[PDB]
């Protein structure tokens, strides 16, 4: 690993580290989780959502090459890429032995939860399905942090005007991905691969949570402003 | 070195390939011909009907293909289905690619025809779906695959097992596995100083999932311009 991989890989972590401390440790602004209460779970889980966005926006900004493209790229970007890390922080944030999401002490959420939140089915089992394989991969932070930068530079999302630069910002970030694991996991050939394969995933995901958005404003339950500008 | 096993999955691949596209030839010319000679909505229709008939040759030779891979006919068979409804465009799409002239800029397919981006639009389909595939097709062209890095992705491709639908999922991952191994001892013995070669194939795979979303997005907006699929195309697409 080079001096300048170290301090790409550095930079990353500390980011998400500082961006979890700024957004989660102070009791987020949400409604109280109790027709009644299902617009107010739902509402609860908008909130979170939001919060989420903020964070990711956050941490997006402090990406090295980020804030250099042109500023329609990057919103394209961000556009696209906001519900799959979300998928991969909602994974970080799993626990296999409870079966739940933490993002701080005392607000944790099950499958059930999720129901009573308004969302389907077809919504919820890929989410927990996906969060439990990530979890067998035994991703570390520095991972998770590099499948983030690098999920960010898709030069294939919609709208981007520079997807030549958008591929060669990626680069450096999976070239230090392919040193990281081949210095943490020697004799471990396809955990690399494994990695860049629930890439795959999150695009169907993404597809999947614009079904479950679609399927919302059936019952009438709209995405908020801060979220509509996103995904509706 | 690629083991005798290895090998053999690839020499196997590619020759199902060829016998699945025996079927490309023989029906080359019980299609609706490309309209020559054509004023301004008659031959825009042409050129659609033209484009479905190709879609369900295609649509055929990718079923017959698959029937042959090893395994694949073990699997359940709504499996089996849910697989193939998932992977069809998307294997057409790594054919259309693997087609692509970068000279002409235009694609080749069933041996002689070719179609330029000007060609699709012609046949009412819309820049936000033609775009994409021509970009695919000129990064996948950057990657220089042969004949068996490409059988192997699709291989790869047909055994996801995150499709919607899929009931034994760990069975389809199983199957998986040696051809992503094979790709990996591949593409290394191929080109051993290109260690990014073989990360950039497994992100096309990405690409190809998004293609997909905008493919269905295309299929919709072709009904509101009065062009529907037909039947065999409607039961994977609409
Ligand atoms: O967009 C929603 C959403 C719900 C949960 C998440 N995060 C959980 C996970 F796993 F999807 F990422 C993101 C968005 C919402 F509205 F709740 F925020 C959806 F319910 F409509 F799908
Ligand atoms: O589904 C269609 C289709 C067109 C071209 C293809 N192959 C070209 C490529 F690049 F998508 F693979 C496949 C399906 C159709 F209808 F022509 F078959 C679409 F036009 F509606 F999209
Ligand atoms: O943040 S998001 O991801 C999220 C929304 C609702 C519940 C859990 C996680
Ligand atoms: O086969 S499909 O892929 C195809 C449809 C139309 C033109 C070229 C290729």
């Amino acid at each position: 690993l080079t001096a300048a991989q170290e301090l790409m890989i550095q930079q990353l972590v500390a980011a998400q580290l500082q961006c979890n401390k700024r957004s989660f440790s102070d009791q987020p602004k949400v409604t109280p989780w109790p027709r009644d209460a299902r617009q107010q779970r739902f509402a609860h889980f908008t909130e979170l959502a939001i919060i989420s966005v903020q964070e990711i926006v956050d941490f997006a900004k402090q990406v090295p090459g980020f804030l250099q493209l042109g500023r329609e790229d990057q919103i394209a970007l961000l556009k696209a890429s906001t519900i799959e890390i979300m998928l991969l922080e909602t994974a970080r944030r799993y626990n296999h032995e409870t079966e739940c999401i933490t993002f701080l002490k005392d607000f944790t959420y099950s499958k059930d939860d999720f129901h009573r939140a308004g969302l389907q089915v077809e919504f919820i089992n890929p989410i927990f399905e996906f969060s439990r394989a990530m979890r067998r991969l035994g991703l570390d932070d520095a991972e998770y942090a590099l499948l983030i930068a690098i999920n960010i530079f898709s030069a294939d999302r919609p709208n981007v005007q520079e997807p030549g630069r958008v591929e060669a910002l990626q680069q450096p970030y999976v070239e230090a991905l392919l040193s990281y694991t081949r210095i943490k996991r020697p004799q471990d050939q396809l955990r690399f691969p494994r990695m860049l394969m629930k890439l795959v995933s999150l695009r169907t995901l993404s597809s999947v949570h614009s079904e479950q958005v679609f399927a919302l404003r059936l019952q009438d339950k709209k995405l908020p402003p801060l979220l509509s500008e996103i995904w509706d």
